């Protein structure tokens, strides 16, 4: 068991096509012991979570609520039992408004948007480690969502600067989490078809490009209906065979980043 | 001279050891026409800017004042004349609140700072350039302030967070700026004493001092000049080549 | 174990404080089933491959020699068996002659030298690849040392030219190792305190106790330079079925020092 | 009042009138710039294209595989921009690699001494002319390389890309011994030009300001603006001109 007997919690379960779910999923065929955080439809996320091979208490977390995240590590805490703490934190929140992401033009986006995007996507990252480094072990590992934002690319917009801002925050909180012996790494994925990825024929002949420039890239290819290879590299930063790795991204995009053509 | 008969609008004068007057200054020196913005002490900044070699017109401009932002490019037809284009922008705007800059820690920042500080520093390198794109000729060159951000350093704390964000921004504003003719650039200046450090002049190959503005104003220049020409949606770096070294 | 049923071949053991000795422990620790390479001192490497926890075979590879290359994979097929391939390669070869790493100044090393220190250090990583791929089973990994080149820095000099060619050979070998279900990966390591200060003299001495010392101050997590267990880790990690999706790629075991300035 | 006015350089790697360095010594001339030529092989060939420029320039003779041609270039170099005078700028603009290591063939059927070859004159040779050029070049001097961006892996390109990334770590040596002497150390990394159909093609698409492979003049432009005085503080780097495409994924 990968991940035998550590306490992780996992942020970011939707549906069952979320990044987060399959990690939770993986996480537990490995061993670990969950505690799971959702946002605003609490009771539609709980017949979801419920679909995990494993029961595992879930908690509710809007990363913009500053009350959640002043009380969570006391929730955490009594989920997992006094005298626990958290070996590993999974952040895959993401949020960017249509303005920001998509169809409208780069300048369309007025900055409220794009400020709440760069809240839930970015800031939130240093909000969570802020809020459970207290209650984490050593030898422990902070895990969030990227997407390569090095290059500019179409529809990404702004969530391209929410990740180029992310990464940066990662690196701060590196330095944070390592007073407590804990690493702080992103793994940065290739495209996953969750729900999400109707645009019209502009944006979808646009996401068309993207998957298949990725997977002719990608040397050993990219299937973007599989999440297990994302969730297993999530797994491994979770575990203690990277123990020198912080600051850091790990690229789970089949090497298509590495790749011009 | 490098810019002879360009016209070129220079953002970020608050000081004369502000590095926008020292690419205001040598932009002069190289026959450049300019339209200066100005921020909050507007009649404090024409004091100011009054030092320079030549005269130029200062404009009222809030990055975060979106009336600034829809009647700027009206503004600087009329000081520029109907019929005149710019041929240069240079966003030299930064600000982040102590709270994310400095000796508050990390974790202690709330994100209305945040948010202010990413707004004014990264934000707003677009809204200039959708703001002064229409008014821009074939050939022109937008140029912007950056502090290399790509590995985590003291203090400069949510600052390079920004400086991140700005530099994905300016990848996208390339993409728009493109469409007109027009590039988009960043200059990765190494530490300015304008209003952490001494490893630089150890690390740059040709040394760096913090005192002297000029070199980093020369690349500005450069920039927008047409010595460039395919350089667009990039960061040249202006630190003395520290960057490019480990020790 | 990690590696449970694994066969993989690890290069470059010379003492006990090699990085591929740690790799040979670690991956037999987590139930790989090993096949060792050695350059010239034979008898002297299977003295030392006879501290390694288990049994292993030691097959002779002088990257330089292309009839050691053209062999290889009947040698390793003869020592795993035939019907059976390798799960896994290790390359933890590395070689700069004094005139290009160290003290000399950079200007006076001769090409020839350069020249060997890049065929050993570089070129040799594709070699490996193109005699081995063919006995590589899907799913494979490969992995190769590295030491960030991507900024100079005192002493290393040409083996940092070294180090910037096999970064790009790896990505090439990554398209070639694509075609088998094989993954082609590097491990950037901070520096380790290997067989391989006094004997530079006063100004030297002081130049790599300052890039040395600079690792745990840098590293968030901190840097023991008298540990190569973490970077024997990560490249265990490489070498499982943990990190599926990265290929042509550079894993830092550094205790995060690149990602931070001061 | 040219951009190079009075300023003296070296150009290598002229070969034919399609050549970038054909085009940076037309530019530079055209700003200014005293020049020196180091022509390799064909030497009374390369005095029939350089005819072609708009100035007359002194050519001598450099094979960066030659060891006698290094030990005595600063010597030649001297002798002809006169004795008391040194250079303001070199131009590396020197690239080789055998069939073997770079178009149709298999990536891993290179032998090496091929490699080696390549990357001896693509990647050493910066270096070897910066140790015989740099005791006769002048404070706030420049040397400048070509590049063609190896950071990601590509089809074809093979063993050029590991001299490209060999190249761009010996620049940044380079720039440590140049410093001792004021000369500032950087290469252009350009954009493909026909001197990889879908490098041509994809190339002006990604690329926000486009990209024409059949003009040389805006590398041309970049690598004479590296010789100004215009980027003082840039040393060891590496300047893109490429339309932008390496800052774009689509
Ligand atoms: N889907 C892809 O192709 C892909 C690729 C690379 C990276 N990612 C990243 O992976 C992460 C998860 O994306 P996903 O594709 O699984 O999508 P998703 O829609 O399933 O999940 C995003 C999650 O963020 C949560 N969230 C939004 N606002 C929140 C708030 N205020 N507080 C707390 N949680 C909030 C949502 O409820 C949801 O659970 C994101 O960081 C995303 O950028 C996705
Ligand atoms: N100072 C350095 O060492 C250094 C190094 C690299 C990059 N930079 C960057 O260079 C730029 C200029 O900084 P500086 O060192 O000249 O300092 P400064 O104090 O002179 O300049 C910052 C400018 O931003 C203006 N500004 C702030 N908020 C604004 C708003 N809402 N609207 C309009 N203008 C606003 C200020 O009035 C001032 O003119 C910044 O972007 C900074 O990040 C500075
Ligand atoms: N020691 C460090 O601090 C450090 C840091 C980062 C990376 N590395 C890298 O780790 C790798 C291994 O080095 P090490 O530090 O364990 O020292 P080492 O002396 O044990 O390893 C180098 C190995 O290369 C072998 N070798 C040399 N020439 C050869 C040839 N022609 N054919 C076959 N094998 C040959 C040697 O016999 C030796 O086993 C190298 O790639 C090195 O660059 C070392
Ligand atoms: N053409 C492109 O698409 C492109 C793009 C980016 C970079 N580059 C680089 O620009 C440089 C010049 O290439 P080019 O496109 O002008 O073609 P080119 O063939 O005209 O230039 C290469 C030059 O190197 C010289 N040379 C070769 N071996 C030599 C030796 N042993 N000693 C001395 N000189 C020697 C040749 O005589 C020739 O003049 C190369 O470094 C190349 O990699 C080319
Ligand atoms: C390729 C890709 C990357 C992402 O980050 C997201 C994303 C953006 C916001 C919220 C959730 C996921 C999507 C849909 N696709
Ligand atoms: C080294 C350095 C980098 C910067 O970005 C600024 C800066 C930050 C905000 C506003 C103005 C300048 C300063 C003072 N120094
Ligand atoms: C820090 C460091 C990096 C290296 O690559 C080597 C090395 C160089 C050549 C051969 C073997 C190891 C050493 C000793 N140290
Ligand atoms: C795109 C591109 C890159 C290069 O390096 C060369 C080149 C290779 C060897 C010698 C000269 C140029 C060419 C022709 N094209």
């Amino acid at each position: 068991g990968l991940l035998d007997g550590k306490r992780i919690l996992v942020s970011g379960i939707i549906t069952d096509s979320s990044i987060a779910f399959h990690i939770a999923r993986v996480a537990q065929e490995q061993g670990a012991q969950l505690v799971l955080t959702g946002f605003d439809r609490l009771r539609l996320i709980q017949r979801i979570t419920d679909r995990l091979p494993a029961k595992a208490p879930l908690l509710e977390l809007d990363v913009q609520n500053e009350e959640h995240l002043a009380s969570l590590a006391g929730r955490v805490t009594e989920a997992i039992g006094a005298g626990n703490k958290l070996d590993g934190v999974v952040h895959s929140i993401g949020f960017m408004p249509q303005t920001g992401m998509g169809i409208n033009p780069f300048f369309d986006a007025p900055y409220a948007d794009v400020s709440k995007g760069i809240h839930i996507s970015a800031y939130s990252y240093a909000s969570m480690a802020k809020a459970l480094l207290p209650i984490m072990n050593p030898g422990g590992s902070i895990v969030g969502m990227d997407f390569d934002p090095s290059r500019a690319m179409p529809a990404y917009n702004w969530m391209t600067v929410a990740k180029s801002a992310l990464e940066s925050v990662n690196r701060f909180v590196a330095r944070e989490a390592g007073k407590y012996g804990v690493r702080s790494n992103l793994v940065a994925a290739g495209p996953i078809r969750t729900l999400a990825m109707a645009l019209g024929e502009e944006a979808g002949a646009q996401i068309q490009l993207l998957e298949e420039g990725w997977d002719q890239r990608a040397p050993i290819g990219w299937n973007m209906k599989d999440a297990t290879p994302v969730a297993k590299t999530v797994c491994a930063l979770l575990s203690d065979w990277l123990p020198a790795t912080t600051g850091d991204i790990i690229y789970a995009d089949g090497g298509a980043h590495t790749q011009l053509l």
